């Protein structure tokens, strides 16, 4: 008469969103309301490379090489990641799959996929948000031109010493980062769209309106995971 | 029962060490095992603002105005935060209680606590950890005067640009915070060892040697965790 735990069916999702789109922001709202982990691949590199563990070994073996991560591998370390406790009740995946190899290896590793949760954000507005970044190197005090800007133009409010913008965010690299990620997504959905297998199931693609409320852009995801 | 299972009880620990003890990496390696939130304060503040809440609204006005979180406000957030269905597991609170106010205030709401975990690494290895930080500004890249060296002193690797410190990182600072913690975690583990509470319970404190291998840190924290 204790045993009143019952485990729900498991959510299991990919989000997909711009650099820019805020998609960070709804994969911790997510994480917290369903109770399923977050995995940003990010994170999931850098805990591996702490670990000690042989995938963790191998990892920083390549990394130290100079090669980049293989889709073969990287996979390899999510279906770990994924057999962990905190997983019992799915997961969001963020940042895997990013290409169709990695996509397959998935489908061939058995992890089923309930959702690909897609925050779509206009490119005006993902441009704004990245090129507006400032910060203050030596205390990394962080503004933007639009957002958040400083007292004095281009300087920092504490010290006066002058901000900089990130190599990467500026206007040309962005738009080139952007079209990259719009092109390797696209594909990723066609893939997915076009999904068949006989190891794992067919997602449901559910495409979100970012650009409104963060409250809003939260209920939106939510009335369309319960549907 | 027919895929029902025992309501354990939930397991709630706060988990202190001073900056450079690699406190953050054991409390994802505690997440994953326990399935319990992480909840640091730095996170759970900025989740809270950008979440258009009522209280993350107020929360935002505050640090807006360049003022600072009160004891009692950040206890107000912390209720907020465990009341998720991540939290209905347990949690682990990283970065507060700081303060006696803060673990009194959290006493009121009811919090009880089952673990005080504290991983404890020597003052000349924290230090270090944190005096040789470079960093090369325009790009982010990191690097450490040991851990993990530059090819050319005070130059990033990719663009030849110099490399500084934060200022942050400089050991004048590095000592005087590295004694305010030390001060504060004598405070709060003698507040918990002398409860006296009526509302919450007397949590266990465990003390660990952070200075191993990632995994043996953790094993050490389980082995603990698990005692009956
Ligand atoms: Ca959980």
């Amino acid at each position: 008469t204790e045993n009143l735990y019952f485990q729900s069916n498991a959510m299991r999702i990919i989000l997909l969103g711009a650099p820019g789109a805020g998609k960070g922001t709804q994969a911790k709202i997510i994480e917290q309301k369903y109770n399923i982990a977050h995995i940003s691949t990010g994170d999931m590199i850098r805990e591996t490379i702490k670990s000690g563990s042989a995938l963790g070994q191998e990892l920083k073996k390549v990394l130290d090489a100079g090669e980049l991560v293989s889709d073969e591998f990287i996979i390899k370390i999510v279906k770990d990641r994924i057999s962990k406790n905190d997983c019992n009740n799915g997961f969001l995946l963020d940042g895997v799959p990013r290409t169709i190899p990695q996509a397959q290896e998935l489908d061939k590793l058995g992890v089923n996929i309930d959702y690909i949760v897609e925050v779509d954000v206009a490119d005006n507005l993902l441009i704004e948000r990245i090129t507006g970044r400032r910060i203050h190197p030596a205390s990394g005090r962080t503004y933007h031109t639009k957002f958040n800007p400083p007292k004095v133009a281009d300087k920092d409010d504490v010290t006066g010493e002058p901000l900089i913008t990130r190599t990467d965010d500026n206007e040309d690299t962005v738009k080139q980062r952007l079209s990259v990620y719009h092109a390797q997504t696209a594909k990723l959905i066609d893939f997915y769209r076009n999904f068949s297998s006989t190891n794992t199931k067919i997602p449901k693609y559910i495409k979100i309106n970012g650009d409104q409320a963060v409250e809003k852009v939260s209920q939106d995801i939510f009335d369309q995971l319960n549907k």
